[PDB]
C-alpha cells in the first residue's frame, strides 16, 4: 500500500514474475495462452478459475496497465480499451440498452457528443443534453429511463467544472450512477472524481496519460461503490440470470467488481475493442512519469496564462485557476494539485487573425490532440467539434475564434517567445 | 496489376516513401499527423480532402494492412477494427439499426454466435438463425427489416461450405447484401467469397492472417459490387444527408466505396475500436508468407485426415475434403486450392477418451485459437462454443465427443507421431 501518487505510478499492479524476475513489464505478445489440461481449460471457460484465456479479453502486460490506473484513480479495477471512445461505448453499452437514456452535459469534446448524439441512438440509446449546470435541471431531465449522468471533469475546450458532489447525489438520489470522463484531469493527477462521488471514470489514454503521443488506447475505472443490487430495478443485468454464461448471476459472484467484470466478460469478450500489450506498454512507459509532466504542465499553464493575460493582442484567455473563469468556485475547491494543462484565447483583429497567429507558430504544432509533452494548438469550431451544429458548439462553450492550447513541458520562455514573434507578424 | 496471390501477399498497398525509401512498412507509431496549416486541417476534418488526421482512424502501418488484404480477397477497400469481433460488430451496426435484423446460418463461431443472439439483441438487432442451409429457408426468413445475409465460409468447427452462389442471388434479389466471414479461408487463399457473390467479408486476423499467434486483430473488406443507391429503401443512411457530416450524403461522394467509408468515418470514429500500428506489422508478417503457409497447412490436413481415417481408435473425421462430407458438394466447387487447414475428430472409448487423448499430445498444443503455425487441439463443447445453450451446440455442428484440430506446419510425421503416442498410452 503507498499513498502517493509519484510511488503508484512506478510500481503498482506489477512485480517481478519469479520466472524471468524482468523488472520492467514483458510485451506479450500473444494471442494464447496454452491450458495444463483440457480440464484448466475448462475451468477457465466455465469461469470457474481465474486465468489468461485469450488476449482479446486479457493479456498481462494490458492487465499492469489496469490495475496501475486503477490505483492512481482510487477505483478498485479497470479495463482498457482500444480508444477514449471505445471506453465511453463500452461503458454506456453495458448500463443502457434500446429504450433507455442517458443525461450529460452539453459541454463535451466533440467526438463524444456525436457519439452520445448521433451514434448511440441509432441502437435505442438517447441523450438529453444539460447546458446550465445547475443541479435542478440535471434532477428535472432524469427519467424512468435513465441509467447514468455523464460528464466531463473538465470540459473540452473551455474548462467548465462540474459540481462533482452535487451532481453526484442526484445521481445517487435517483438510483444511476455518475460516469465521469477525467480525460482531462491527467489519470487522477489534477482531479480525481472517485473522491467526489463518481461511480464509473473513463479515460482517453491517449492524451496525459500517455503523454507522448505515440498511442492511442482507453480505460474504464469502477469504483466499485455503486450498489447494482440496491438499484437493480433499473439495472436488473447486474443481478438477474446471466444469458452470456448459463444463469450467471453477476452481482451473487463479484459484488462491488459486477460491473467491472461485465465489461470484461460481456463486452471486450464480444464488441472486441481490446488494447495491444505493444500499446499498454508505450502507455507504461507515460504513467512512469505522469506526475512530474502534470505537474510540470500545470506551472506552465499557469505562467503562460499570465502572459496571454497582459497581452495587447489578447481579447480574452479562458483558464480554470483565473478567479473570473465561470466555475472558478468549483474549479477552486476540486483542483488543489494545478489547474490543467489548457488553455484558450481569443485573439483580436478580423475572423483570419486566429489562423494567422497559429499558422506562425514554429514551436508549438498544430494538430488534433491534447495531452502531448509538445505544445499543441487547433481550431475545435472547424476540428475537434466540427460535426456539430453552430447551435451545439456554443452550447458547449466552442466559439468560432477560440483558439485552444495544450500546454507542453517545454521551457515555458521557449513557448512565450513562440507566441510573441507569431504575434509579432501577423499585428506589429 | 499483378494476378497472383503470392505476390500480392508481399507487394500490394505499399511502395516506398521517397524521403526514407524504406524497404519495409515502418511502425507508424504516432496518435496524431501535423497540419500543413490551419487550412488544411479544416479541410481534412471537412472531408474536403485525403488525408492523416489521427491513429483511431488512419495510420499508415494499418493502411498498407488494410490495401493488402483488399487486394488479395479481391475487395476495392478495406477497414481494420482491434479484432474479428469487432469486424463483425461494425459491419452488422453500419448495416443495422435497431427494429432491424439480419439473417444468418445457425454454423458459427461461438463468440459470433454470442454476438447475434445475445450482445446485437440489446440495441434492437435481432437476428434469424437458419439451421438447414437450404436456399428456400434463407429465402423464408427475409422480411422488410432485414439488413443482410450472414454466414461463414467453413464453419467453426464442422466445416459447412455454404452455397455461396445461391446464397448470394437470394441475398440481391431481396435487397440485401451477402456478408461473409471468411476466418477458415485464410485471408481468400483456400476461399475468395466476393469471387462468388459476397458483398463485404470480414476476417479475424488473428488467425492464419497473421499465422503465429502474436496479434489480436480484425478486417473489414468491401467488394464494392453492392447498390447502395439501388436499394436505399432498406439502407437510407448509405444516401440520405448524414447528421454526423453536416448532411453529407455519402453514395453521391464516394458511390462503391460508401460502406467502407462509413465504417471509417462514422464507426471507427464513434466506437474507436481502431488497431494498432504495432499489430498491423505483426500481421504484415504474416501476411508474407500467407500462401505458403496455408498450403502447407492443407497439405498437412489432408494427410492427417487419412491417417485418421485409417486409425482403430478413431470413430469419425470431419474434413471438408471428404467425399462423405455433408457439404462436399459446395467443398468441391469453392475449395480449389486445398480444403483448409481445419479437421474434426471423435475418439473411440469413454467420455473421458478425448481428455486423455489431447492431455497426452506433447507437440500439439492444447488452447483456444486456431490458424497458428502450431498445431493446436480443443474441446469446443466446453470452450469456444461454451456460451450456446446444448441444443445450439448441436445446431451449429458440435457435439460432446468433438475434437477440434487445427492443423499447423511442422513435418507431418511429427505430428502423426505425437497424435500415435498418446493413442497408445490412453488406449494401451
Ligand atoms: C476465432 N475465435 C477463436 C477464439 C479463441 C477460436 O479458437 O475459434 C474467430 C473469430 C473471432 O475473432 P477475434 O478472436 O475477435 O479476432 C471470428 N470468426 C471466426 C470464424 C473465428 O474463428
Ligand atoms: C483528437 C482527440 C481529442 N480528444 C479525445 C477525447 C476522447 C476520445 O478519446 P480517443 O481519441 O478515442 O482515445 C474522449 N474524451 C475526451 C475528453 C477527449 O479529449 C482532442 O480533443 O483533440
Amino acid at each position: 500500500v503507498f499513498q502517493n501518487f509519484e510511488t503508484l505510478q512506478l510500481h503498482a499492479g506489477y512485480t517481478p514474475d519469479p520466472h524471468t524476475r524482468s523488472t520492467a513489464v514483458p510485451i506479450y505478445a500473444t494471442s494464447s495462452y496454452t491450458f495444463n489440461d483440457s480440464a484448466h481449460g475448462a475451468r477457465l471457460f466455465g469461469l470457474k478459475e481465474l486465468g489468461n484465456i485469450y488476449s482479446r479479453l486479457m493479456n498481462p502486460t494490458v492487465d499492469v496497465f489496469e490495475k496501475r490506473i486503477a490505483a492512481l484513480e482510487g477505483g478498485i479495477a479497470a479495463a482498457a480499451t482500444s480508444s477514449g471512445q471505445a471506453a465511453q461505448f463500452l461503458t454506456i453499452a453495458t448500463l443502457a440498452k434500446a429504450g433507455d437514456n442517458i443525461v450529460a452535459s452539453s459541454h463535451l469534446y466533440g467526438g463524444t457528443y456525436n457519439q452520445l448524439n448521433v451514434l448511440l441512438p441509432r441502437f435505442g440509446i438517447k441523450t438529453k443534453f444539460v447546458r446550465s449546470g445547475k443541479l435542478e435541471d440535471y434532477a428535472a431531465a432524469i427519467d424512468d429511463q435513465t441509467r447514468a449522468i455523464y460528464v466531463e471533469s473538465m470540459s473540452n475546450p473551455d474548462y467548465v467544472v462540474p459540481d462533482f458532489e452535487g451532481i453526484a447525489k442526484i445521481a445517487h438520489e435517483h438510483g444511476i450512477p455518475l460516469v465521469v470522463d477525467n480525460t482531462l484531469g491527467a489519470g487522477g493527477y489534477y482531479i480525481r472524481p472517485i473522491e467526489h462521488g463518481a461511480d464509473i471514470v473513463v479515460h482517453s489514454a491517449t492524451k496525459w496519460i500517455g503523454g507522448h503521443g505515440t498511442t492511442i488506447g482507453g480505460v474504464i475505472v469502477d469504483s466499485g461503490r455503486f450498489n447494482w443490487n440496491k438499484h437493480s430495478d433499473r439495472f436488473p443485468e447486474m443481478v438477474e440470470p446471466s444469458p452470456s454464461y448459463h444463469g450467471l448471476k453477476y452481482w451473487e459472484a463479484f459484488g462491488p467488481a459486477t460491473f467491472i467484470t461485465r465489461i470484461r466478460v460481456e463486452m471486450l469478450r464480444d464488441i472486441g475493442a481490446c488494447l495491444s500489450p505493444f500499446s499498454a506498454q508505450q502507455l507504461l512507459l507515460g504513467i512512469e512519469t505522469l506526475g512530474l509532466r502534470a505537474e510540470r504542465h500545470a506551472q506552465n499553464t499557469e505562467k503562460l496564462s499570465k502572459y496571454f493575460e497582459s497581452s495587447p493582442n489578447v481579447s480574452w484567455v479562458l483558464w480554470p485557476g483565473s478567479e473570473s473563469h465561470p466555475t472558478y468556485s468549483q474549479a477552486k475547491k476540486y483542483l488543489t494539485r494545478g489547474f490543467g494543462a489548457m488553455l484558450s484565447i481569443g485573439v483580436k483583429g478580423d475572423a483570419s487573425a486566429g489562423s494567422k497567429v497559429v499558422d506562425g507558430l514554429k514551436l508549438v504544432s498544430n494538430l488534433a490532440n491534447v495531452g502531448d509533452a509538445k505544445s499543441l494548438a487547433i481550431h475545435p469550431w472547424s476540428t475537434t467539434h466540427e460535426q456539430l451544429s453552430e447551435d451545439e458548439r456554443l452550447a458547449s462553450g466552442v466559439t468560432e475564434d477560440m483558439i485552444r492550447i495544450s500546454v507542453g513541458i517545454e521551457h515555458v520562455d521557449d513557448i512565450i517567445a513562440d507566441f510573441e514573434q507569431s504575434f509579432q507578424k501577423a499585428y506589429g
